[PDB]
């Protein structure tokens, strides 16, 4: 390659955090094969995008204006404050007017046609053939009662986005030679054996075991494990799962490679160790640490192409109506399979139908592909996100089954792709092969829209930086995106990466300078300021896009306002000046850098919270959640958005009584009244407290994270309650302590108007979520599988079934949640005290 070609690859390696040209941990060429394969999908999307619209990336929805936003429009009139340098003029606009129309009514209101409306202080453009009511920034201002402020400037030049040009009927058997680990402690007396499983979509097609032997550094067997399944019956995507029991170690091997070739020859596989079921157990990558890991040595030596009776119908309809977690009896599977063509008429049956396929039989697999040829009902069906996500989880390894799921995602608009982007990225872990329709879909949508591409960058990079199991696959996908996003975005990502990596280093250096066991000294703060002083000059980039808020550009550090938080983790509290002079306020941009909690769990929770917001929006319900920004950037390290004018509920308590323990009921209401500028703003804060407390009580109860220490609950000075710090997990279903009830005017068995409103809001929000039970269940199970240490498959996932009271009518569901509110009233301060004791 050319000299600049090598320098460009080094540029990509720095952005990715991993060298895709490094081949220290591969036993085939699938990764390089995938790099070539993703060239055509990338270039096809680069060729299809409009240069002007890609440069301005308008954030737009097609959903109707919610009712709670329509009543916020007084006279079918929306006010836009248009700025031109130091001047400003207010314009009345119809909710259906387009940006081009309101631009015309602006110049006409005077008495060259190449200007653009941009949000003041943000890289957010109000352009395109779209009603102004369908811009997300307009709806954000409507919901929060902010004035729509816009500047009149020049569109960004699409030339900046330039992309650089490219340049056997025999039974299956495996020989288990032995296992090897370099060092083993002298002590104890341990036995060990090897379990060999043929797996497809977590179905165990066949299983064989070796004999148990004493556990030494080298254990040898030299046995043939002969299975009953024939070679010609091995489905594509099937895994040879090898596991050592004393479960201690595991490793997987694709029996059919990316070229439809049966795996053959000698293999020395370095295995993963179980830390003292989940997505990591499905990876075909081997342990990169080949010096100290357990290895297993095997030998492979063994090509593809190329009406119901009314009572049985009732049983089938009952099977289809059950939740995605309901286990399928063998009788149920034979029912779904034999009445194949009736099951095809029910889109919600497809997950259970394909779980009834005998994937270990080639003739049955062929019958399944014949079934999917007549796909009229599925192609015409309305897009069901939850249904589609079921077909992309760990239970389906067939490429054609997963392909028809990705086909349905193609109709998602950019607004909804952003809602599910994080989950779709995680679902790549469930793909048997590196190059898949799901991976190409993500690549496609990220290249089509700069906001999707921005979050796709940081979602992929988060896994690359800390997931040994999937960093190789995600790095090839990220490289494919970076080679098509354009020069301007490559420049932006470079500025962001250099900033976060410099701040990551400062974060780790500060935490080693202090201890959780002790308090924050002026010494530790002085160390921080000196380190930031060295970064600032020199050299910190002049500005960078905020990773969790790409519309915001942060400038220089305000070092005088930077400090180390008094928490146990000693996270950094950083504040940056805003680099956009057209901004309305001189407010700083606050960013928290924290080590070390798994912020990937925070990411998953906050994204589900935003999904619950969209669910409630479709029912004209506003619950006033506050899903702040949060992005994991490495192993137990990442960044968090600073919400202004907010404090923790524990700090409000301790402001009065101080490092106990003995919580008081009236302190929260006193705090809200003190922080309220007027009585009118105070009453609005209490109203916002009622809604947000109900929204979080319902949301945290469904997700099973309701029992929280009030140090992890925050409140804004404008009354917005919100939970924080999810990288963690007598009892309570949620937090509804006497201080919360006092704000609502209630104190121990005394129903107040605000508390009755809280009860009615909770029930309505709860019933609204139950109409999306299957969606919430699939998001919940996927979250445990891709974000948690280890997941019990059949029980941990079972909690949300009872929480969503599956199978009960709305009356029993309503009483169920009202009883949960009563448990909190009966428990009082008890559970909070036990949490405080747990943290003394
Ligand atoms: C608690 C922290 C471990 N954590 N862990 C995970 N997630 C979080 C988190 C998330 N958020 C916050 N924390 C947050 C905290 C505070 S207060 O703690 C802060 C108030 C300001 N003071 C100064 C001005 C420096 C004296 C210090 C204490 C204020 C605003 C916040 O933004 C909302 C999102």
């Amino acid at each position: 390659m050319s000299e600049e070609s090598q320098a460009f690859q080094r540029q990509l390696t720095a952005l990715i955090g991993y060298d895709v040209t490094d081949v220290s941990n591969v036993h085939d060429d699938e990764l390089e094969f995938t790099r070539r394969g993703l060239v055509t999908p990338r270039m096809a999307e680069v060729a299809s995008r409009d240069p002007k619209l890609y440069a301005m990336h308008p954030w737009v929805t097609s959903k109707p204006l919610p009712e709670y936003l329509w009543k916020k429009i007084a006279n079918n009139c929306i006010f836009i404050v248009i700025h031109r340098s130091t001047t400003s003029q207010t314009i009345k606009v119809s909710p259906d007017d387009t940006p081009g129309a309101i631009l015309q009514s602006f110049f006409t209101k005077m008495a060259e046609q190449d200007f653009v409306l941009r949000v003041c202080g943000r890289d957010e453009y109000l352009v395109g053939e779209t009603p102004i009511k369908n811009f997300q920034w307009v709806r954000h201002c409507l919901k929060n009662g902010e004035e729509i402020h816009v500047v009149l400037d020049t569109p960004p030049d699409p030339a900046l986005d330039e992309v650089r040009k490219e340049e056997c009927d025999r039974k299956f058997r495996v020989k288990i030679r032995g296992i090897d680990i370099p060092v083993l402690p002298r002590n104890t007396d341990l036995t060990v054996f090897v379990e060999a499983n043929i797996q497809h979509g977590q179905q165990v097609l066949c299983q064989r075991r070796t004999s148990p032997k004493p556990f030494t550094e080298e254990v040898l067997w030299n046995v043939w494990l002969e299975f009953s399944i024939k070679i010609k019956d091995l489905p594509k995507g099937a895994l040879l799962n090898l596991q050592i029991y004393c479960l201690l170690y595991y490793v997987n091997l694709l029996l059919i490679d990316h070229r439809f070739l049966l795996r053959r020859g000698e293999y020395v596989l370095h295995m993963w160790q179980i830390s003292g079921f989940n997505a990591d157990k499905l990876t075909s990558a081997t342990n990169p640490d080949k010096e100290n890991s357990m290895s297993i040595s095997i030998l492979l030596d063994n090509h593809p192409i190329a009406e119901m009776p009314n009572q049985l119908r009732k049983q089938l309809e009952a099977i289809i109506a059950t939740d995605p977690l309901n286990p399928l009896t063998a009788e149920d599977k034979e029912l779904l399979w034999h009445f194949r063509y009736e099951s095809l008429k029910h889109p919600k049956a497809y997950p259970k139908l394909f779980s009834s396929v005998k994937w270990g039989q080639q003739e049955i697999v062929a019958k399944t592909y014949q079934l999917l040829a007549r796909r009229e009902v599925w192609d015409q069906s309305a897009l069901d996100v939850g249904l589609t996500m079921q077909l992309l989880d760990c239970n389906f390894s067939d490429e054609n089954v997963r392909a028809i799921a990705v086909q349905k995602l193609e109709s998602l608009e950019d607004d909804d792709v952003l809602h599910y982007l994080l989950q779709l990225v995680q679902a790549v872990k469930f793909e048997p092969y590196h190059d898949s329709a799901l991976a190409r879909f993500l690549l496609k949508r990220g290249l089509r829209n700069k906001r999707i591409g921005h979050f796709l960058f940081w979602f992929l990079r988060s896994e690359i930086a800390q997931s040994r199991h999937y960093q190789q696959r995600f790095a090839v996908i990220l490289e494919a995106y970076l080679r098509g996003c354009g020069t301007a975005m490559l420049h932006d990502f470079t500025q962001q990466v250099q900033v976060i990596e410099m701040l990551q280093k400062v974060t780790l250096d500060i935490k080693s300078l202090s201890a959780e066991k002790y308090d924050v000294s002026s010494q530790v703060i002085s160390q921080l300021k000196q380190k930031l002083e060295n970064l600032q000059n020199s050299q910190l980039p002049e500005s960078f896009r905020v990773p969790y808020d790409p519309g915001l550009k942060a400038g220089a550090l305000a070092i005088e306002k930077c400090t180390v938080m008094a928490s146990k983790k000693k996270p950094l509290w950083l504040e940056f000046k805003c680099a956009d002079p057209t901004a309305l306020s001189n407010e700083t941009i606050g960013i928290i850098f924290k080590h070390g909690d798994d912020l990937r769990q925070d990411m998953l929770i906050l994204q589900i919270l935003r999904i619950m917001e969209s669910i409630w929006e479709t029912e004209s319900l506003d619950l006033c959640l506050l899903p702040y920004g949060c992005i994991s950037t490495g192993d137990k390290i990442g960044m968090i958005e600073i919400v202004k004018d907010a404090t923790t509920i524990a700090k409000i308590q301790q402001s009065t009584v101080g490092n106990t323990g003995a919580f008081k009921d009236e302190v929260l209401n006193h705090w809200l009244k003190e922080k309220s500028p007027t009585e009118e703003k105070f009453q609005a804060a209490v109203e916002r407290f009622v809604y947000s407390c109900a929204g979080y009580c319902v949301a945290t109860f469904v997700l099973g994270i309701g029992d929280r220490h009030n140090d992890n609950i925050m409140i804004t000075e404008t009354g917005n309650l919100f939970h924080i710090d999810f990288g963690h997990i007598e009892r309570v279903p949620f937090v509804l302590t006497p201080d919360f009830l006092f704000v609502m005017g209630t104190s121990g068995k005394k129903t107040s108007p605000h508390f009755q409103k809280f009860q009615d809001i909770c029930v309505k929000a709860y019933l609204a979520l139950r109409h999306h039970t299957n969606l919430l269940i699939i998001l919940f199970s996927m979250m445990l599988m891709t974000g948690m240490p280890q997941l019990t498959s059949k029980e941990d996932i079972e909690y949300i079934r009872d929480a969503l009271t599956v199978g009960k009518n709305e009356e029993d569901a309503k009483k169920y949640f009202l009883d949960q509110i009563e448990v909190c009233r009966d428990k009082g301060w008890t559970v909070q005290f036990n949490w405080f004791l747990h943290l003394v």
